[PDB]
């Protein structure tokens, strides 16, 4: 077939390369053993076709399908001799590693062939000098210490500076989101959804008929209300001012509706951020008034934000939280981009959209009795149980708080390593949520600090270490 395409790529039969290019054949094309044509071309320093391929639009940053002679021989189930003569004659005869070549970009092989020209060609085509192969080796790793290495490392510094400027203006362009991300542990997707919705309304791409309306689905004690207040303080800049919370359970009867119709709280601020808790179990009339608020635009307020919460669909969301995290982090990845493509994949119906219209809305609808009611919401937000790292970070937040307080009041330095956190994480019970952590730290640590300070065993200016001795587990405080 087009084996001759990369035999040409391997021998630099340029007139044939153009030919097949004209027939629309893809440059990314690989061998039966897995190397891209650009790889063979780069390895044998056949620049005319390297140049042409980087012209055609061949991807430089494509990893090799080939691993080792032994390995590929075991995978594709062949004699080691077949595989060997193949890799040797159809690719290169200078490579010595019995290690795996899986994930080597053309830049890798370029450094391995020790030629500056194809390195330069690959770099000019925006190849990654930091792309790691399965081992973790950059092409710089495999570079002889030439000025080739200087070229490649300066490339590294360039790509680095690019990353850094990119960070700087993800900060400049999405400040609310930076604020949420730096004041809230975990819950990536939630922040993304909420912030994006907010500036979606600010820029004017919602029907500015009625203020923002959110529904926070998920579990107790994982950031819902916290996120809400955070948003509030970002908008009104007064921590106190912009925020309203209604405990819905209080309302379950028709007399509660007379009370509900808040009117004064709204009067203090039209523009504030309002939250309802466990909204699923509250009077339908209360919601209809709530929906009337959510449609009307008296009900004076306009530029307000409306948030609702439920433990409803909690179990369902929980049952599978992986594809939600994946999707969330994918969105963050696609956000720091700047071309019409990236936006076009913003067109796509993301798995979350399928997730609302398959499993969630039916349950949401049945509990709610109104098609209209699911219609009224600007956005539905999901909240996830913390992964390990996030729990660690919560504990960390706690210890940092107490260390800080100690250092100002009594000038005491509180210290610890990772094990302490790893142990206190084992004190996280779900039913209370992040506070659970609050408890543990205040129990296993602050009790001890208070006890010691009472007894005058903490002298002003001392230094302490939180340690774990297994003798079953006990946490011990010591003075250094
Ligand atoms: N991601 C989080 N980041 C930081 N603090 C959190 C986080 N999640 C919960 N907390 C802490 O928990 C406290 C409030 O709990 P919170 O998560 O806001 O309640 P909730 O999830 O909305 N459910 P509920 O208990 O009904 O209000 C805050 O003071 C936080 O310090």
């Amino acid at each position: 077939k087009a084996e001759a395409f990369l035999e040409a790529a391997r021998s630099n039969d340029t007139e044939e390369i153009r030919r097949l290019l004209s027939e629309g054949l893809d440059p990314n094309t690989r061998h039966r053993l897995g190397w891209t044509a650009l790889m063979v071309a780069a390895m044998n320093t056949q620049h005319n076709v390297v140049k042409l391929l980087l012209d055609a639009g061949a991807d430089p940053n494509l990893g090799d399908g080939f691993s080792s002679v032994y390995d590929t021989a075991r995978e594709k189930s062949l004699h080691s001799l077949e595989v060997l003569v193949s890799r040797e004659d159809e690719f290169s005869s200078r490579l010595s590693s019995r290690a795996s070549f899986r994930g080597c970009s053309a830049l890798h092989y370029a450094a391995l062939a020790d030629d500056l020209q194809t390195v330069r060609l690959l770099l000019d085509a925006g190849a990654d000098p930091s792309l790691k192969n399965d081992l973790g080796h950059t092409p710089l790793s495999y570079a002889r210490d030439g000025e080739l290495s200087a070229v490649l490392r300066d490339a590294q510094d360039t790509f680095a500076e690019a990353q850094r400027k990119r960070e700087a203006e993800e900060r400049r362009k999405f400040p609310l989101e930076r604020r949420l991300k730096e004041h809230i542990i975990g819950q990536e997707g939630a922040i993304n959804t909420v912030a994006s919705a907010i500036r979606r309304k600010e820029n004017g791409w919602y029907d500015e008929e009625h203020p923002l309306v959110f529904l926070f689905l998920g579990s107790s004690g994982i950031g819902k209300t916290e996120l809400a207040k955070q948003v509030a303080r970002y908008m009104h800049k007064d921590i106190k001012k912009g925020f309203i919370r209604m405990d819905m359970s209080e309302f379950q009867e028709k007399h509660e509706v007379a009370k509900f119709i808040l009117t004064k709280q709204l009067k203090q601020s039209p523009s504030a951020v309002v939250l309802f808790d466990e909204v699923e179990k509250a009077h339908p009339d209360v919601l209809t008034v709530m929906l009337q608020l959510f449609d009307e635009g008296t009900i004076e307020c306009k530029d307000a934000i409306f948030i609702m919460t439920s433990n409803a669909a909690s179990d369902e969301i929980a049952q599978h939280a992986l594809q939600l995290r994946q999707e969330a982090q994918e969105q963050s990845r696609r956000r720091l981009a700047e071309n019409l493509d990236d936006v076009q994949k913003s067109e796509n119906i993301t798995i979350s959209n399928t997730f609302k219209e398959q499993v969630i809305r039916p349950i949401l609808k049945a509990h709610f009795r109104r098609d209209e009611f699911l219609g009224r919401i600007n956005e539905i937000v999901y909240f996830l149980p913390f992964c390990h790292s996030e729990l660690l970070q919560l504990v960390s937040r706690e210890l940092h708080y107490w260390a800080k307080k100690a250092k100002q009041r009594h000038n005491i330095t509180l210290l610890w390593e990772r094990p302490v956190l790893e142990l206190l994480v084992k004190g996280y019970n779900l039913h209370y949520g992040a506070r659970s952590i609050k408890h543990e730290v205040e129990r296993r640590v602050v009790n001890q600090l208070a006890a010691a300070f009472e007894q005058e065993l903490l002298p002003k200016g001392c230094t302490l270490r939180l340690t774990v001795d297994r003798d079953a587990p006990v946490l011990r405080l010591e003075l250094l």
